[PDB]
C-alpha cells in the first residue's frame, strides 16, 4: 500500500503519531478566494451531475445505483440497500447544502455511475469545535472499478465543501486508509434466528441446534422501562438537553442544534425509530435506530434481511443493559431480523450480557485536514449513515 493519492492529501501518515497536545488542522490559514472555481476533469465521456435528491427521479437514481453497486460484506453474499427515503433523510438535513450531493454520468447513456456526497455539521473533536462536512455514499459502478475515478469525486466534492469556507471533515470507510483516529468492531444480536442461518449469516453446531438457537435469542415482549414510546415533535427540547449532555463525555461527536435534533430524531417509519422515557415533563431516556437493509445476493426465498442499526442511546432511570435490552425488544417490535451495533460510547459493555456476537471486521473513524491522537472506541460519540 504506497496510498499514491492519500498521501498528497492533508491526513496523517501511516506512521505518525501525535500527543493530546496537538489537536489542529495540517493545513490552517485557509482562504475561500483561492479555492479552485473550475470542476475537476472526468475522462473523456463522463460529466458531474449535480443531484436533487428532494426530487423523486433523481433520488432514485442514486437509490439504483447503490442498490446495484455499494458496500458489500466480505463473502460477497450481501449488499447494503439504503432506501430512497432513507437517502432523503439522510442527505437533506438542517443547512443542507444541494451542490454537495454529486453525481457523475456516462454521457452516451445518460446513466448515473458515480455518487459522493456530505452534509454540514459541528464535530467537537477533543473538545473544539470545528464546522466539518460528514462525507458519506461514495460509489462507483462496479464495471468502473480501479480506474481512479474516487479521487476524482473526493477532489471535486473537497473543492466544493473548501468554497463554503469549511476546511475539514469526518468519514468512515471499513478499509484501513492514512490514518484512523478510532477504529470501532460490529457486532450483530440475533432477532429472528432461523432467517439469519438461512441466509448464511449465522451458523449452528451439534452443540447449538435449531431449537436451541432460538431459545438462546427469545426476548420476552415486555420493555424495562414501561412507558417507552416513540418521539413526538414535542419531546425535541428533552432529547437535545438529554443527548446533549451524555456526549460531552467523548473525544468526539457532533454538536447537535434543536434543528438538528428533530431531524435526525423525529420517527420515520423505514427509516428512523426513536423512543423516549418522559417522566415529569422530562426526558429521562433514550433509544434509537435506524433501517439499513441489505439485499440477499442470489436467495430463492428471501430477498432481504431487514437490519436496525443502534444510533444514540441514553439512559437516566435505568442501567445500559436494560436500556440496550428495551432496544433489541423495539427492534424486534419493528420486525427487525438483526440489531447491530459499534463498539462506541457504552456500547461494548452490554454485548456479551446481551448475546451479541462479534462481527467479521471494523469500522474505522477519520477526519480530514486534522491532527490529533487516536483513542480507544469507547470514546468515540459519533454514529455515521
Ligand atoms: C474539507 C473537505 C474534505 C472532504 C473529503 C474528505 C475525504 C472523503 C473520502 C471518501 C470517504 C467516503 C466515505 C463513505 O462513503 C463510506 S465507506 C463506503 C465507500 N463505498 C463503497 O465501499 C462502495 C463499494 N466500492 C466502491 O464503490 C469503490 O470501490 C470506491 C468508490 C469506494 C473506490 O473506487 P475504486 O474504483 O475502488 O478505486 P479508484 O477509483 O481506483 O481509487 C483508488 C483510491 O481510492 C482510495 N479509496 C478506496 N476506497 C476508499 C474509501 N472508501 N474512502 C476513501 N478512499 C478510498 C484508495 O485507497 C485509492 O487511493 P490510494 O491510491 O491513495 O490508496
Ligand atoms: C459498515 C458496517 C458493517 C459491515 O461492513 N459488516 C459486514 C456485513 C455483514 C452483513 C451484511 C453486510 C452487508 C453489507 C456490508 C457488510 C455486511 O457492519 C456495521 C455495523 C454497524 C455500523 C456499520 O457502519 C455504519 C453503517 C454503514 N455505513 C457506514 C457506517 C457497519
Ligand atoms: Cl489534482
Ligand atoms: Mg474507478
Amino acid at each position: 500500500m504506497d496510498y499514491k493519492f492519500w498521501y498528497t492529501q492533508p491526513v496523517p501518515k501511516i506512521n505518525d503519531e501525535f500527543n493530546e497536545s496537538v489537536n489542529e488542522p495540517f493545513i490552517s490559514d485557509n482562504k475561500v478566494e483561492d479555492v479552485r472555481k473550475d470542476e475537476y476533469k472526468l475522462p473523456p465521456g463522463y460529466s458531474w451531475y449535480v443531484c436533487d435528491v428532494k426530487d423523486e427521479k433523481d433520488r432514485s437514481e442514486i437509490y439504483t445505483l447503490l442498490t446495484d453497486n455499494y458496500v458489500e460484506d466480505d463473502d460477497n453474499i450481501f449488499r447494503f440497500n439504503y432506501s430512497a427515503e432513507f437517502l432523503l433523510w439522510a442527505l437533506t438535513s438542517p443547512n443542507y447544502l444541494k451542490t454537495w450531493h454529486i453525481g457523475v454520468k456516462y454521457d452516451a447513456s445518460n446513466k448515473l455511475i458515480g455518487f459522493i456526497s456530505a452534509i454540514p455539521t459541528d464535530i467537537c473533536i477533543h473538545k473544539r469545535t470545528i464546522k466539518m462536512a460528514e462525507v458519506n455514499f461514495l460509489c462507483v459502478h462496479k464495471t468502473l472499478r480501479s480506474k481512479r475515478l474516487a479521487p476524482v469525486l473526493i477532489k471535486e466534492i473537497t473543492r466544493r465543501i473548501n468554497l463554503e469556507n469549511i476546511w475539514q471533515a469526518i468519514y468512515t470507510a471499513g478499509v484501513y486508509l492514512p490514518k484512523p483516529v478510532s477504529d470501532a468492531r460490529y457486532y450483530h444480536r440475533s432477532i429472528n434466528v432461523k432467517k439469519l442461518i438461512e441466509i448464511g449469516f449465522s451458523s449452528l453446531n451439534s452443540r447449538l441446534t435449531m431449537s436451541r438457537a432460538i431459545k438462546l435469542y427469545r426476548v420476552e415482549d415486555t420493555l424495562n422501562i414501561k412507558n417507552m414510546r416513540l418521539m413526538k415533535k414535542k419531546d425535541v427540547e428533552g432529547v437535545h438537553k438529554l443527548l446533549g449532555s451524555y456526549l460531552e463525555q467523548f473525544n468526539l461527536y457532533a454538536v447537535f442544534t434543536k434543528e438538528e435534533i428533530a431531524h435526525w430524531f423525529l420517527p420515520i417509519e423505514n427509516v428512523i425509530y426513536t423512543y423516549v422515557n418522559e417522566e415529569n415533563g422530562k426526558i429521562k431516556d433514550m433509544i434509537s435506530f435506524y433501517s439499513l437493509p441489505s439485499q440477499i445476493l442470489g436467495n430463492d426465498k428471501y430477498s432481504t434481511l431487514n437490519a436496525a442499526y443502534s444510533f444514540y442511546n441514553v439512559t437516566t432511570t435505568a442501567t445500559f443493559k436494560q436500556l440496550m435490552q428495551d432496544a433489541i425488544l423495539l427492534a424486534k417490535r419493528n420486525n427487525f431480523d438483526v440489531f447491530n451495533a459499534l463498539e462506541v460510547m457504552q456500547n461494548k459493555s452490554v454485548f456479551e450480557d446481551l448475546k451479541f456476537g462479534e462481527g467479521d471486521g471494523s469500522l474505522k473513524y477519520y477526519l480530514y485536514n486534522w491532527k490529533c491522537a487516536s483513542f480507544a472506541p469507547a470514546h468515540v460519540g459519533i454514529v455515521l449513515l
